[PDB]
């Protein structure tokens, strides 16, 4: 007789992936903390732990980063969409289209859902940055299997191998997207999994519900605040105006950390680093966030809410040579290795997700002719 | 602390939409009886009549069917698309597909997202006729925009104009599929809609969950089972051996009615009369069914478990020239009228979807290095 719409407050699963401690500002995935998978891992290792609830030794590893580089190539058929597709298309339903495309054109029945993940995982980055190339009127450059996961990213972007810091920048940049807390998108690929629809599916039920303009996190609202604040001696008028009459501050507070969000604290040192390597209009941006941080932590923080993820993020990626509307698709990127493993653990006990509605209507109404009415 | 893994016994919403007694058999659409609507309605009228709450006046069905024969046409880029495509596709994946790219092609922001679902609802009979064509060979043939929703379906499936019993009998079995109890696809509909992505994300993670094998309905394991009992005289010692030794029987059960199936029920005089005006191997395999029905009821009734509509649902799919793959699809016509009015009346007072899940694991593990491991 209790309505739980929103779903806020039940839990649909136990779980063994990912811990959030939001009062500590706390982050483990398998139980071990983000700060050092950030410091002393790679997007591999890291999707391997998470797939599979342990770190890899030197042979599993090897045959996991095999797997990943093996089917990073995408199918002409696909490849033929990216290129005819209209090229002012959303990235995300460029995405989610090309997902479900995959889904066709994979015909082995017979395959491990993990194994499945695999390949899904590693094509993501390919349709990413094919679509960027192909947007803007550049060639598809094709995935260099000698190169890692993250510095491939950025390869088949430029068309170049990065230099290093930049794809240790992407490497961890994407390791912090992995997984987090219980969501809308991970919980409809949960929804789809449940019923044993294909991994495909699933997918693009995250991609789906991932891309919604009310799902936290991917906002990214942030680099448009650095950009219209013009230097960083007009960021204190520009925060303390919008407090004043209550407008949020892009890239502060969140559902769950009451703390400096420990993603945004470790992709802090790598905003600061690319800025400062770039030295432009991208190192002003810096700049003015590092000024809004300062204003934002005295005036919000005693509120429990400081910057998170997103305050860096934005101008990673931004330093990392993508644009905008593509951000919500290299998270994707990352998140999808999370959604997989969810599925995984879930399916081991499946049930099917159905839930109940409470009808307050009324029956038995009488059928009125056209006419009548 | 208690984990509602399956969200089996949780409310999600409240709702006016769709009522099920499944203890007096029956069901209604906006308080009107299945029975009623069947007989003196139409698929159009009982669209309108579930997307907006009331039955139409002859002004404003008029206007609605306008819309619904309006916006029948694929544009080209999917068409090319459909026949392009690997034509031993699922066509479940073929309608995800078609769908998701449905949205690219769209570019109308400002539109009302029932006008939206709409033309969205009028274009999936377009979809799945087109590629049965295609499957099998032959070529296109576009929607009749004289024609009215159900005719215009089985005249894009045969190149001709149907008999009237025919299409009588499409636009009642699309009205008893519109919507039903909540489940996997239409919630997973709900998940993605209740972050306000797009129209055509929702109903792409409803298809995604639909074509799911674990997903309540949508059998059709019930003709293939008519198939293998060879004649009516065979059917008692098939039956009893599956039961002896506890085994399913087709079309049987559900979880909800505890009677025989309203939809079952109107879709069993089709079926017949069908049936009986083919005359061939497909009016065995209803004296088949019939033979299957009355011992099925006899063995099973008791414990409460009779036909449902899945049962009769596969014979008149066949007799109307479908083929056995294309059921589901044919389902996700009609339930995607459900889906869009679920989805309407869920966000006037939104609530983004987002469980929490139950960490179970440990934290603190060191990270090792990987020669120590």
């Amino acid at each position: 007789m209790e309505i739980k719409k929103g779903l806020e407050d039940v839990y649909v699963k136990e779980t063994e992936i990912t811990y959030i401690d939001g009062e500590l500002g706390r982050l483990y995935y398998r139980g071990y903390s983000i700060y050092d998978l950030a410091e002393f891992s790679n997007f591999e290792e890291v999707s391997y732990l998470i797939l599979y609830g342990k770190l890899p030794n030197r042979e599993e590893l090897n045959w996991f980063q095999e797997k990943l580089r093996e089917e990073r190539y995408l199918p002409d058929f696909i490849i033929k969409f990216l290129r005819e597709v209209r090229k002012d298309a959303q990235p995300m339903d460029i995405l989610r289209t090309a997902v479900s495309l995959l889904g066709i054109e994979d015909s082995k029945n017979d395959e491990r859902t993990d194994i499945k993940g695999i390949k899904l995982i590693s094509k993501f980055p390919t349709i990413v940055a094919n679509y960027a190339r192909l947007r803007k009127g550049l060639d598809i450059i094709e995935p260099d299997p000698k190169l890692s996961h993250s510095e491939n990213f950025l390869y088949m972007l430029y068309g170049d191998r990065p230099n290093e810091i930049k794809s240790k920048a992407m490497d961890v940049t994407l390791i912090l997207h992995i997984d987090h807390e219980m969501n809308a998108s991970t919980f409809a690929s949960l929804v789809v999994a449940s019923t044993f629809s294909d991994l495909y599916s699933s997918i693009v039920a995250g991609i789906s519900a991932l891309k919604g303009p009310l799902h936290g996190g991917a906002n990214y609202e942030a680099l448009k605040m650095f950009k219209e604040i013009g230097s960083p001696e007009k960021v204190n008028d520009y925060i303390l105006n919008r407090l004043s009459n209550k407008q949020r501050i892009m890239g502060f507070g969140h559902r769950v950390y009451k703390t400096y969000d420990p993603r945004a604290r470790i992709l802090k040192q790598y905003a600061k680093l690319l800025a400062e390597k770039e030295g432009g209009e991208i190192y002003t941006l810096y700049q003015i966030a590092e000024k809004v941080e300062e204003i934002g932590i005295k005036y919000l923080g005693p509120k429990g809410i400081y910057p998170n993820v997103d305050f860096f993020s934005s101008i990673v990626f931004y330093s990392l040579g993508f644009e905008p509307d593509f951000f919500p698709a290299v998270f994707a990127s990352a998140r999808v290795v999370g959604w997989v493993a969810h599925i995984m653990e879930y399916i081991k006990d499946n049930k099917i997700i159905r839930p109940k509605a409470y009808y307050k209507g009324e029956i038995g109404k009488k059928y009125i002719p056209i006419d009548s009415r």
